[PDB]
């Protein structure tokens, strides 16, 4: 039975002169042991291919919204896929979510990462509003 | 071999929404009988693991639609994934969730009259057990 | 251990006369030999049920978009899913990756496509937001 992990939002951070905000992660589902959650990153324990999925809720008012996920390992930081949406002026209008996923080789060691590349971003916490997951393949 | 379910709409519902437009779903690819569709909800008797994903394309221009996944077991309603939106705009979510025996999914938009495409390849419903 | 495949493009082609936008992919991950990327099309050697996925990143501003995944085999064409935005008023607002995927019974013979059904419409190469992939089930 294969491994998998989905994760909903703890809290939001933004360190000071950053511009980058980012989610602290509470696993909600777990099978296996390939997977674990520490705080705002994700460890990769079992090496594999790896269903990976993302959706953020976006409440800001700016231009666009989209999250990052990359893999951070082997010295380097990759990008697997982004997300990108436009966004009302309008801010009683601003909720919009956000949902990327792809098929990745991932390795033990392997840091996964969720990044909103604006400080102090206006996501939400609800559950099945934001979250990330991943099903080993 | 994983059980699968995908299932794309017949038709909508009724007058008074309750503030829900809802669809009638027809399974068109189907692997086990662990997966029912019964109408606007989809019936599961194999507890597991499942991916879960829902698309809607909407034809309307209001406040914001988007569709709400949910299911509701024994005793309590609990919502799995939301889709959230802001004249042809398609709205897709999934995720991973361990549903029960029993179970009833919905798929609802939380809006009276919400005008839906009924195109198989705009707007559909499916499951894989993992 | 499931089959996998998961392509970035390489190319944009478009026909003068057609209406229609091509991509071609090449694989950066692969797994089993069940699918095979030729020029601007998957072909499916291994009959089976497939996740299928897909997402395309907009360059283009003032245009409704999205595109369109389909299958050719047994004499005719068939739609498995688009994605579609109404990406228009403001120009300043205009990027959008368009994501969809579902699963589906594909034959030995038949060949995948993902279409833009407007003439030169300008997309992002980006391998990070424009994408295709498939697991078998």
């Amino acid at each position: 039975k294969h491994s998998v992990l989905h994760l909903v939002p703890v809290n939001i951070t933004s360190k000071a002169d950053s511009d980058v905000t980012e989610v602290m992660w509470q696993p909600v589902l777990r099978r296996g042991r390939g997977l674990e959650a520490q705080g705002d990153i994700v460890r990769v324990w079992d090496t594999g291919i790896y269903l990976l999925y993302s959706q953020v809720l976006f409440h800001d008012v700016t231009f666009t919204m989209g999250q990052v996920v990359s893999r951070e390992g082997q010295g380097r930081r990759e990008t697997l896929f982004r997300c990108i949406r436009s966004m009302p002026s309008d801010p009683d209008r601003a909720y919009n979510s956000c949902y990327s996923a792809g098929v990745f080789h991932l390795h033990q060691g392997d840091i996964i990462t969720v990044k909103i590349p604006r400080a102090n971003a206006k996501l939400s916490l609800s559950p099945h509003g934001t979250f990330l997951g991943f099903v080993k393949l």
